[PDB]
């Protein structure tokens, strides 16, 4: 089984002004991550990919392009989760047939599902696809907060490999490491990569790695090497850039910094604001000069 | 235009064990609401309809059947919102062509959309379809809370008629009545019908009206006539029933209650637990006996 | 025991520039309430009285003054709750000795107390004083939310008379009226008096009744007769006033509105901002001319 | 100026059955911390000391005893915060008079104070005592969250030394280190010591150091030496112990664990449940056996 540890960018997608996928740009974002950011893999179709604003056919298109462009150069995880479990199975099977290395699914959201319902959800996607599974936990958007005993129940299925922890509860993260030492953890908060790596997370899945991939690998590797002082300096610089990106508008600022690298990262998909304002373009240029030149 | 005030059932949908729509059963639920519950209209494709777990074609299928079964006997409101704005627009056009009386859309969820983007979403649906719109507010599931000034901005669009207020903030409720006297308000919390009718809401859109339509009508009409002691008594009985329904499982218990009236309400759609347990079936029968016999 | 239903002003207290109690001003506030606002009673030492920023001796002084000035003109409730249960008991005994008609106690705060702990706290204050008790709900300032079954457990003590309900949950409100018909409810949200009265609350305890008692009484009395539209016109004006009071700073604005009636309501007690700026004073003068002249 | 970095136990207080202070037991808790736990200091009068359920004279007693028993053997911080700002100044001056090294104050709670009000509160305690101050973050009990800009304003006063950070926001933690490099940060989450130490916190104030002082020092210093794998092993044993402590009831379990060391840590002060049950006692003895023997 292809190794899933390390540094994975959460793949941003380039959209045309009309909301349709810009394939040429998306291939450029992919090439930049693989060739310039030097990531170990791509995490395709997650919240960062503007996934939940798209139809099933568009989701399939993005998975088709990403796999054809990356080929076997890097590891690929397919995020196929959704409120629609039939859609999730459908998408899981499609990515599996394409050769994705592993599936991932957000906890079903909107409705307040019970834990058994969440569990059936994960077990079904695995049983209908035959693929391995990474629980995608992002409580800030889902409102789903699972405790240590519930992760143990999910882990009864041997195809559940671990969790993409897009949450800042570092006690729970240590508890997960203690209770399930053979299960993987990927940090989801780029601006807290140092403290997550201090507790032994196995990798990181991040939206800022599309542009800050060099620094993110250094933080990860220096921290695992016991060079905390060195990692902290690079996490400080990284956070000045992340703070700017958050203040200027996460999605649009990453796409604008990508455009400054010559990648046609396009526009955001509506209902997200699709076009950067003047001021937003100005700020991106400034972040570029200060932190990525 | 068709009158949109009064008592509206939020239509539940009958599903087969495999998750496909049971058309025959759905037509039975529809007839029950019109013929026995004596509703003024149906609210199709809401949360209650298990709408966010379905594919776009399934949503069009439910809209088609509901319109074909109901024809022009009662008022029909089509809930077409989603995280996908292109899908909302598609569904909005579809229901418009079918002849629904007005559309409605949940505030875009999952991503934390800004107010301007939420207003754009509503204005886009309106521009693309040409239909009137009822803002669908359900903070408990969406996490979106809008204050009085934001409602005013949404109301600058003359096609916005008002709001389905599925929240229990009665100060905000009075503020809306005070500030926008020409805009309608439909109460969305069945167990708080009396206090909402004491502030003059124009109607009620509710899931328990599928089985407790006679009492709901009474509470609403008795409150408007100033008969608060008589209304409260019926609200008390109604809330014993709702407390039982909520304790036993809202979706499955309304469905099991419909089955005791000989309506083939079927199962719930996965990720929701699809079949009721033996305890759930027994509790429904006991509620049937106690409150709807 | 004395009748405790009706309109109760949550007594505000007059402080000097240095934070000490201004007795003459406090007596003027009491007199304005009894003689002009025509209240049924006063609720003394509650949050509105700036009670939790004071020492025990100050709370005792306020109790002494208020009983001395009101004599037996109106009903008097004494809020004696605290995080210190020994202080609660001392204050409960003191107000009992003075002739307060009943006590009240906020749910113990700061620490996260269990329900058995909260119930023991109320049972102890009652046992050590021999007085009747009004329990709370106020979750906005305590973060303590109790359910129907927890109120039942508190109501096993025959000296608990009911609850001061300062939380907007009208479902819980109707459930309390259903299960405990002989237990009293006082609404604590002045901007939601109408809908609370619509469900038969027995009275209301509010901070705005120190200046708007006339209207508060009308809303209550009109709602009770089923004259909803007339009550609502008075609730609408009342909420324009309240909206203005809330935006300008609640405590200082009610005190500035009292000063415009010739009542020396003085300053607020630090940590709260003690002095109203020039813009706050002007806004209160405007509110007085528009709504209280 | 005495060095305030390192390991501080948040001092538990021994109470008699009647809620009064057990002086003899309190001196024994102090002696165990200093001589066996080998702390660098004690944090006296904080939430862990049950301070908020006590009278002003009891707080004073505890400061007197603590200083008399510890003398100048270790650093001593006095927590003097309260909803009552006059009480905060009185305690601040008393502890300054006793020769405490630095003061601390929780953010004023119960009412929702504004930032200027909180800053005024801190600036008043400092002006009135002449002592240094450690501010708080602590959102779980107070509900007050503050950002870099506001810490900036607090830090304009040169007598503010830094912050006792008791909520786990590691992004805010790094940003604080970045913006204000010379300002100190004491971690307040014993179960997240490792990640806090990886970001360079200056020390830790913890309730569990009263019994697990030795492992707390090792985590802190190994982490600072970049020996993360060894650090993590001790954090994992520590967290098994804290998980057990938390499940059994924090305050009572640390006191029963001290009793097993020959310390008369006595009872909790009402409203907290004052005496441990047979099951709580037995679980403490089991935790002692597995983790502290």
């Amino acid at each position: 089984m292809r190794d899933l540890k390390g540094i994975f960018s959460a793949l941003l997608v380039s959209f045309n002004e009309d909301g349709t996928i810009n394939e040429k740009g998306l291939r450029q974002i992919i090439r930049h991550n693989i060739d310039k950011m030097k990531v170990d893999g791509l995490y395709v179709g997650g919240s960062t990919g503007e996934n939940f604003m798209l139809s099933t056919e568009e989701k399939k298109e993005i998975f088709r392009i990403a796999k054809d462009e990356a080929k076997d150069q890097i590891a690929l995880i397919a995020q196929v989760g959704s409120v629609n479990l039939k859609e999730a199975v459908e998408l899981g099977k499609y990515a599996t047939e394409l050769g994705y290395d592993c599936l991932s699914a957000v906890t079903p959201f909107y409705y307040k599902f019970s834990f058994p319902e969440i569990k059936h959800y994960y077990d079904t996607i695995i049983a209908e696809t035959g693929s391995n599974m990474i629980v995608y936990s992002i409580p800030f958007l889902t409102g789903v907060n699972m405790g240590i005993e519930q992760f143990g129940e999910l882990y009864k299925n041997p195809k559940v490999l671990g969790v993409k922890f897009t949450a800042g509860d570092f006690y729970l993260l240590e508890r997960l490491k203690k209770a399930y030492p053979n299960h993987l953890i990927w940090a989801g908060f780029d601006e807290m990569m140092l403290p997550a790596a201090s507790l032994g997370v196995d990798g990181a899945i991040g939206s800022t790695f599309n542009v800050n991939g060099v620094r993110a690998r250094q933080i990860f590797e220096l921290t695992k090497a016991g060079k905390l002082k060195e990692a902290l300096e690079i996490q400080h610089v990284t956070n000045d850039l992340i703070e700017g990106i958050l203040a200027n508008g996460l999605y649009l600022t990453i796409k604008e910094l990508l455009k400054l690298e010559g990648v046609d990262a396009g526009y955001c998909r509506e209902p997200m604001t699709s076009k950067a304002t003047a001021e937003q373009v100005a700020k991106a240029k400034d972040l570029k000069a200060k932190f990525l030149s």
